């Protein structure tokens, strides 16, 4: 593979990293990456969370090629358990790593013992509290200090920095977190996303990571929608978005998974980024209540790669027997269209300027 130059928000960031980026530039007009949140550490079907077994692996013979994770396993309390060794046993495999910010909130994080109060669902504006100037700016710090922190020491055999996708704030055009619409601007939140990935890369010396930006999906499906609350080309490497559908009557729904890809996509190539689809799902009261689409993986490739924009999104992730789900999800997994971690190669060692 010959050398291709890049331009990341880090103007600093390590090979490694600066690999993944030429990677998917490339990889993404010629396939989709499956991405599975927790991956290796949680699962219906898997004995050991040691980094070794997925759900994935064990419906179809291979891990996803993306592996997702959050900051719930990074931050103190870190109640979701470290991830440095699944991490490191993912990349050893070639694995691409992204890591979502589910940060507490900073305004109220002391009054934690009744759900959700402290957490990201606490509603609560922090927002203007937290940016320099406010009073819990040292609690975001404390965060952001952890997340550098544990960057800055995710290490592979050769003591060699391991890259992640790190998505922040994301659901952000929605009120059920507190850095939502309900509780900033949009120039407000613009700043939180800025002030932390400068808190990051400039203040903590991150230099393995590219910066991921995801709302919500649009129903009124335009880049002016999209750049409302965009934090800008200087501060965002992965351009991607959120959404959870209907397990019935979805064909609209799955029409505008395609319409808010294609948006990305196009958006991605103006402007030197990355497109995805950062967390698809169907809507949690479904899934609790039984109900299934045992058509849903097929409907999803489908939709995506007839379309000539949506197409080209780098990968999709999803978050969270006899009733034909696995079946469809083997169908998604044998479509040639999409790669899981054996079908991806070169992702790190590729030369860049
Ligand atoms: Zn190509
Ligand atoms: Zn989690
Ligand atoms: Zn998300
Ligand atoms: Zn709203």
């Amino acid at each position: 593979v010959k050398p291709v130059t890049v331009k990341l928000v880090d103007s600093q960031a390590t090979m490694e990293t600066r690999s993944l980026f030429a990677f998917m530039q490339e990889q993404r007009r010629h396939s989709i990456m499956f991405g599975h949140q927790h991956e290796t550490t949680q699962g219906l079907t898997i004995t050991r969370t040691d980094g070794t077994q997925s759900d994935t692996f064990n419906a179809v013979g291979d891990f996803a090629a993306v592996y997702g994770w959050d900051t719930l396993s990074i931050v103190a309390p870190k109640a979701e358990g470290d991830i440095v060794a699944q991490v490191k046993k993912a990349y050893a495999r070639g694995g691409i790593i992204t890591v979502s910010s589910h940060f507490d909130n900073p305004k109220t994080d002391t009054q934690k013992g009744v759900w959700p109060v402290g957490t990201s669902w606490d509603q609560t504006p922090a927002v203007v509290d937290s940016l320099p100037g406010g009073a819990y700016n040292p609690v975001l710090n404390g965060y952001l200090d952890q997340v550098a922190e544990w960057a800055n020491n995710l290490k592979d055999e050769q003591g060699r920095l391991i890259p992640v996708i790190f998505r922040l704030y994301h659901e952000n055009t929605g009120s059920w977190f507190w850095w939502g619409d309900k509780q900033s601007t949009p120039e407000q939140y613009k700043q939180l996303f800025r002030y932390s990935v400068e808190y990051l890369r400039d203040v903590k010396g991150v230099r393995n990571f590219l910066y991921a930006y995801s709302p919500n999906n649009f129903w009124d499906v335009t880049e002016a929608n999209y750049l409302e609350r965009y934090p800008g080309d200087e501060w965002v490497d992965v351009l991607g978005f959120d959404t959870y559908g209907p397990v019935a009557d979805n064909a609209d729904w799955f029409r505008n998974v395609v319409a808010n890809a294609a948006l990305v996509a196009r958006m991605a190539e103006a402007r030197g980024k990355i497109p995805v689809i950062s967390e698809i799902g169907i809507r949690a009261p479904d899934i609790e209540a039984g109900l299934y689409d045992n058509q849903w993986y097929r409907k999803l490739i489908s939709g995506l790669k007839a379309d000539p924009d949506a197409r080209e999104i780098a990968f999709l992730l999803v978050w969270r027997i006899n009733n034909g789900t696995l079946e469809d999800f083997q169908a998604f997994y044998a479509d040639e269209f999409t790669a899981f971690n054996r079908d991806i190669e070169q992702v790190y060692q590729r030369p860049t300027l």
